[PDB]
Formats: structure tokens, sequence, C-alpha cells
């Protein structure tokens, strides 16, 4: 689809079988999930926002499905203040900016 | 045009007589610039993003050309690490998400 930008781009996903409200994030390079169960292992890791750094697990090869669109990528879970899709992920969905 | 989402989505903006390089960003409400002396009035304010908050000037009706396309609006000053071009003024170049 085309999405315009009066609105948060806001769209459903499905990861670990559960539905959830994400943003879709030109500005950040990896995708960021509030707390949440997966399963699988998962390496401690770090990334920086506007207001400083925050610690979360890194879930790596994880199925996920945006907008009905199907990506196996890495996954951030951690404090984040909102579920954020990053360029990681919007790349494989085949996302692009236009104007 | 038609951007990738391979690397950043970096371009060149023209601010107060100034070019700069910016981060079109679809996760951000508002658009957040580096450090910079602009004239006139301004208002205090407090951005949250992952880490917390940073506290930013807030000017109004500022004009910003983004790849040559004019826009008009709220920009937030403050010791952001990118200059950040959120919807605020993505919407006024006719900027799109497409997949
Ligand atoms: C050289 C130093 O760089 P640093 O690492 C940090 O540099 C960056 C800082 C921020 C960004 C942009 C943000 N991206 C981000 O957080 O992405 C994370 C995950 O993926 C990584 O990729 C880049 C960073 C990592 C995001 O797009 C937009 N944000 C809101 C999101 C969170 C939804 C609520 S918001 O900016 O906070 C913001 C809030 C309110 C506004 O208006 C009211 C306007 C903007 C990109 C690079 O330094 C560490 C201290």
């Amino acid at each position: 689809p085309q999405i315009t930008l009066w609105k948060r781009p806001l769209v459903t996903i499905k990861i670990g079988g559960q539905l959830k409200e994400a943003l879709l994030d030109t500005g950040a390079d990896d995708t960021v999930l509030e707390e949440m169960n997966l399963p699988g292992r998962w390496k401690p890791k770090m990334i920086g926002g506007i207001g400083g750094f925050i610690k979360v697990r890194q879930y790596d090869q994880i199925l996920i499905e945006i907008c009905g669109h199907k990506a196996i990528g890495t996954v951030l879970v951690g404090p984040t203040p909102v579920n954020i899709i990053g360029r990681n992920l919007l790349t494989q969905i085949g996302c692009t900016l236009n104007f």
C-alpha cells in the first residue's frame, strides 16, 4: 500500500503468533519491540536513541509479518516507548520513501 | 524521487540560509535539529524517545527546503545527534511510505 504521514504510520504486525501495533520508522536502523516473551536464545545488547541508551534482548532470525508481508530478521526487545519497525525489516518488505 | 532504505535516508536540507544533512524519519512526530542559533522567540519543550527525554527549543513557522521541496512548520532545536525531519514537514513535501 501507500501510507501518508498525516498520522503516525502504525500497522498491525504478527510476531510469535501474537498481534501487535508497530510504527514504521525510517529513522530507526533496527527493530525494537516492547517487553515480550519470545522463544529461543537471545544476546544482551545496547542501543542508543534521542534520550540515551537502553538494554535490549537481541533475537535473531525471528519471523514477523508486517501488514501482510513476511520478514525474518533481528528483533530487539526492551523498554522502548513504542514498537518500532526499523530499516532492517522495512527493506525486507520492500518499503521505500517516495515524494 | 524514490529512496530505498538499505542505508539511512539522509538528504540535504536548507534552513535559515544554511545547508545541512538530515534524516527523513517517519517515526518522528516532529522535526529535531542540531544546536543552531536561530533568530526569534522560542518556547522550552521536552521530547522523549529511546533512552529518555531531552530539552529542546521550539521555533515556529520555520521554513526548511528538503530536496528542493519547501516546507514551513515547527522546528525543535537541541542536543540531538542527527538532524531529524519529522512527519510535520514530511507531509508537506508529499512524502509517503510504499510497499
Ligand atoms: C552518533 C550518535 O547516535 P546515537 O546512537 C542516537 O542517534 C539517533 C537518535 C534518534 C533517531 C530517530 C529515532 N530512532 C531511534 O531511536 O532508533 C534507534 C533503533 O534503531 C537505531 O537506529 C537509530 C537509533 C536507534 C526515531 O526514528 C524517532 N524517535 C521516536 C521513536 C522512538 C518513536 C517514539 S525520536 O528521535 O526519539 C523522536 C521523538 C519525538 C519527536 O517529536 C515529538 C521527534 C523524534 C535516529 C538516530 O547516540 C546515542 C546517545
